């Protein structure tokens, strides 16, 4: 249970790798993965059509049944649902989509719910077709989130920026 291994250590509680967030989980068993999410909880493709067909559909079924009796997230919510044979539960995190007009400063609101585990394997909140800017992203999650968050980046390209802007 949470085994990771071959992260590069950006802050006594951050850590980042070039990796299929999936793969990591598979690898790693972690307590808690964090999808990416939208507040219907609908898995049509990036970090949540990976891990919803790694399930096999599960996830997406669970999902169905969440949202029937819950009603929506909201951008900067979450809730931890299973996490199937990914990890002991996957906690759905809606960031803000900045190409559809959400407010960027929700992205700290989002990235304040990974402070409710001791330890999570996670993707970069915002990032890929929400919109945001990728390094301002990692800024958020290094002010915001205390406990121990291991990112899964699936980029070496967006990997590497990201480190070297991190060590100016
Ligand atoms: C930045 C990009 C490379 C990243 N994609 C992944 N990261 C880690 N593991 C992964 C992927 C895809 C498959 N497996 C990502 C980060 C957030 C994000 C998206 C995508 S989009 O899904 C939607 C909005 O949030």
């Amino acid at each position: 249970v949470n085994s990771f291994s071959g992260y590069l250590k950006l802050t006594d509680n951050v850590y980042i790798k070039n990796a299929d967030i999936v793969e990591e989980a598979k690898k790693v068993k972690p307590t808690v993965v964090v999808n990416a999410a939208n507040v219907y909880l609908k898995h049509g493709g990036g970090v949540a059509g990976a891990l919803n067909k790694a399930t096999n559909n599960a996830m997406q079924v669970e999902s169905d049944d969440y949202i029937a009796t819950n009603g929506p997230l909201k951008v900067g919510g979450s809730c931890v649902l299973s996490g199937h044979n990914l990890a002991k539960h996957c906690l759905h995190v809606v960031g803000p989509n900045v190409n559809k007009g959400e407010d960027i400063q929700l992205l700290k609101s989002a990235y304040e719910n990974f402070n409710q585990h001791e330890v999570l394997l996670a993707p970069l909140l915002s990032a890929g077709i929400f919109g945001a800017d990728p390094i301002h992203s990692l800024r958020v999650c290094v002010d915001t989130v205390r406990t121990n968050v291991y990112l899964a980046v699936f980029d070496k390209n967006l990997y590497d920026k990201l480190v070297s802007s991190f060590l100016e």
